[PDB]
């Protein structure tokens, strides 16, 4: 159920399998980042809820203007950055 | 420079220490989590970049071809988890 599970989140490898450009245990490995991707983006959340979500429940914030601020903390963050920026 | 930076980057931060909510001590907290941050999503890219990138790299597809499947696994990813994912 793991492949059928990645094939769904991502029809483009899917069809590079399809294709006959990705083995079936090339996707297995595409599975494994998949899920790990998963787990480094939720320390962004963990670290927010410890930290400056704190600070603004404090100060009277409600839950919408907390998250509003968050997203604009985080959001020049949501992209691939370059192998300049992290190599 | 720290606080400027901090400023230009999030109005909203700027905007509660001018109005009296937020002191500077708490906007130099801010800042620190906000550096922090960015650690994350740099992360993140380079578990693509040593993993799946390589993968993709070897069969052919382009820098661009590539970044599309970069988002296509990720863009779920971009948002605050909620307390009840991660906690």
């Amino acid at each position: 159920a793991d492949l059928e599970s990645l094939y769904r989140a991502m029809p483009s490898i899917k069809k590079l399998v399809d294709e006959g450009k990705l083995t079936e245990k090339d996707a297995e490995k595409v599975y494994e980042i998949w899920r790990n991707m998963e787990a480094i983006y939720k320390q962004a959340s963990l670290l927010w809820y410890n930290t400056v979500d704190l600070l603004l429940k404090r100060i009277g914030l409600s839950e919408k203007e907390r998250e509003e601020i968050f997203y604009e903390m985080v959001r020049p963050y949501f992209r691939l950055f370059s192998r300049e920026e992290v190599f």
